[PDB]
């Protein structure tokens, strides 16, 4: 259904963009952007170019959604650019909708990656028929202090640099979502890691497969009822993926949002669901309760649901290509992606 | 366009229903239902009948959305019933959607009234082409301890018993949303009133008129992207009305929801917006900031917005007929409904 982009290799040009929060250009955060760029260059051998408006600071970017859209279009129409990586999420990229040229995306298939509010930009790509990548961003992942997490590095290599099958996604040995201020004084401080416990199967007893769709569950709400919402066919036999933001949405909202997916008939079309580890593991237990209660309310207690995966608002993370075939193995408690991320 | 139902008069049979929370029939709450019914009988001269499943208790009713829908269909299909009034709101009446027969509503136009979660049931009527009424419910308004508020009595009479133009809606002199537990020992205790300071014009400077549509802004989210969402034609030249619930949605969420209304093209089609007083006037000032910020973001600073109206989760209330022509007068800071609610 979706176009798969070509793989990356050393020497390729990558564009960085600010479709949401324009913090990367602020003077006190700039060192952090530059640190992320350095890893793209040294660890992955890439060349990085910032789009013209992407570093003009949070105030300009907030007031100029059209200029943000232009940056995206510029990056897509530049044939030298082989991948596009968002600097960071935010909250208001839905304002870009009027100014997006979907054909400029459709005609220029390439890697587009990010998460959280960048979910909206992923829906741009999706609507244009392009498979994009729910994954690490410049400021939060590539710019990790002292060194990048080996796990994230591995998943970037497996998903964007190898054209082989991604295969089974093993859980990360450790995780963190500790708040460490992005001021240069902290650049040589490591974040504290916690031991990770691996995946949890909330319900389900069969092995299922289906194509990946979803994103940040708070942000997906922004697109409901708009032209940006994926057509009915995209939800058929899908594997839904959801993750929650740093705002720690209350469990009751997780319930309301999933009820709406049922009211849309989406939960009844799904082959399975996977959930990202909540930030700080806040509401870890309470979310399970609300998820299972909704499944019970709608007679969907046999639907495979996998919990505590390493995507979303904790580090490190793996990468989810929209539309790629994925598998939940309930007898084994595992999750796989049964194709390559790139051509 | 929506069908306007025939007016109410003394002797007419009115059905009560529990489309959301089923607490009305619970043993320690039943007295409160009976108190509200007594007012309907003695103040307005109506005959009140409970639908078959409406008083089976909160546990049964929670577990049986299909039974709730059948109560709704039973009331509509019975030609003896001239009006249907919700016992109370709640949170999950969206679960009724698979079970609603819309033609049963379309072929039996009559008064339907309630608020809050009952917004979803209003969307049932609205989709069936019937004008329903955002207004008082049995347990919260008609069952008010010691006596009903004169303001609420006046508006019910002006909206439901008279086929004349409703006219100008004057603000209520006092308001309340104090917690007083619905146990029978409390039945002789009045609730404390607070002073009400009238409407505030947030922005605008012209006189506009359009047809009413809206409801509880949290609950409307539940229907977005569903078959229940009103078609584009209903949003043209409208007066939007929004009110917030007892859970006090954070100001951020009001911003997100309004941004989505903008992404759908609804805010740009509206002639104006009115907002109900928040419960406990929680976030009174913060909501204003968020509302105005969203208008600024989308170049809509000339759109007349009226604030602090007496509909929503405080008592007393006036009644809003869906689809009826309303007016915001910006010089006088007033609100009026330019046609009859009934006949």
């Amino acid at each position: 259904m979706l176009i798969k982009p070509k793989r990356l290799q050393a020497g390729d040009i990558v564009a960085t963009v600010s479709p949401s929060w324009g913090g990367a250009g602020d003077s006190e955060i700039r060192w952090r952007y530059e640190q992320g760029v350095k890893r793209l260059e040294e660890v992955f051998g890439l060349t990085v170019v910032p789009m013209p408006n992407s570093l003009k600071g949070s105030e300009f970017i907030y007031n100029n959604p059209q200029a943000r859209a232009e940056d995206l279009m510029t990056a897509f129409q530049d044939t030298r650019v082989k991948a596009i990586i968002a600097n960071i999420g935010g909250q208001d990229s839905i304002r870009l909708l009027p100014y997006i040229d979907f054909n400029a995306i459709r005609e220029n298939p390439k890697i587009f990656m990010g998460y959280a509010d960048v979910t909206i930009s992923h829906l741009f790509c999706h609507k244009a028929g392009l498979s994009s990548f729910y994954g690490p961003a410049i400021l939060t992942d590539f710019a990790e202090n002292v060194e990048m997490d080996p796990y994230t590095v591995e998943m970037v290599n497996r998903t964007l640099f190898s054209n082989e099958m991604i295969g089974e996604i093993q859980p990360a040995p450790e995780w963190t979502s500790e708040r460490l201020e992005w001021i240069e004084i902290n650049k040589d401080t490591r974040r504290t890691m916690q031991q990770n416990n691996g995946y949890e199967l909330l319900q389900g007893s069969t092995t299922v497969q289906g194509r990946l769709i979803g994103g940040c569950i708070e942000v997906l709400e922004f697109a409901k009822g708009t032209e940006l919402w994926p057509e009915k066919k995209h939800w058929e036999d899908s594997i839904l993926f959801f993750e929650t933001s740093e705002d720690h949405p209350e469990p009751s909202y997780i319930k309301y949002w999933l009820r709406n997916y049922a009211a849309q008939g989406i939960l009844q079309k799904a082959k399975g669901i996977i959930f990202g580890k909540p930030k700080d593991e806040m509401y870890y237990e309470e979310y399970k309760h609300e998820i299972l209660q909704v499944m019970k309310e709608h007679n969907l207690e046999d639907l495979p649901i996998l919990y505590n995966l390493n995507f979303g608002h904790t580090e490190p993370k793996f990468i989810l290509p929209y539309g790629s075939m994925a598998e939940i193995d309930c007898e084994n408690g595992s999750f796989s992606i049964l194709e390559s991320g790139v051509e």
